[PDB]
């Protein structure tokens, strides 16, 4: 879990949370 990777790849940036 916790698939941030916030970088780009089509605004792959998210905001999950355990």
């Amino acid at each position: 879990i916790n698939y941030w990777l916030a970088h780009a790849k089509a605004g792959y940036i998210v905001h999950w949370t355990a």
